[PDB]
């Protein structure tokens, strides 16, 4: 049993709410939140920004000195820190932008990062400013994460087209 309220059951271990990552983050404090990453953990909106004004801006602090250390995340890739006042732990994923021209097929990789914790809180990767369609990014969770996710969707209109259309 956890704490995670109010979400549809879409399989096995994918659950989904009309929620603010920020809002529910701040409720459950979860063991891990997901981040909407980029390579740079540069956390200037979407839900980057959303997550860095939430802890007032001391996730920024941290990625800088990360960035500092260890370069740049490839996209696909992720980082473990702070989860900060939201969660223990905070998976910084980057998913492929499509407003960079990146490649989808790196979604998939990106949803893997999500396997090496046993419950999360997460988006939708690659949704939102990220430009890719949130009913392929459900598509992908669905068929590449195994641990049990609770995806948070910010639209209301996106949240009851993404439950409407689910196969
Ligand atoms: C799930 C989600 N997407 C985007 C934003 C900004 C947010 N707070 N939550």
């Amino acid at each position: 049993v956890n704490s995670f309220s109010g979400y549809l059951k879409l399989t096995d271990n994918v659950y989904i709410k009309n929620a603010d990552i920020v809002e529910e983050a701040k409720k459950v404090k979860p063991t891990v939140v997901v981040n909407a990453a980029n390579v740079y953990l540069k956390h200037g909106g979407g839900v980057a920004g959303a997550l860095n004004k939430a802890t007032n801006n001391a996730m920024q602090v941290e990625s800088d000195d990360y960035i500092a250390t260890n370069g740049p995340l490839k996209v696909g890739g992720s980082c473990v820190l702070s989860g900060h006042n939201l969660a223990k732990h905070c998976l910084h994923v980057v998913g492929p932008n499509v407003n960079k021209g990146e490649d989808i097929q790196l979604l998939k990789s990106a949803y893997e990062n999500f396997n090496q914790h046993e419950v999360l809180l997460a988006p939708l990767l690659s949704a939102g400013i990220f430009g890719a369609d949130p009913i392929h990014s459900l598509r992908v969770c669905v068929d590449t994460v195994r641990t049990n996710v609770y995806l948070a969707v910010f639209d209301k209109n996106l949240y009851d087209k993404l439950v409407s259309s689910f196969l």
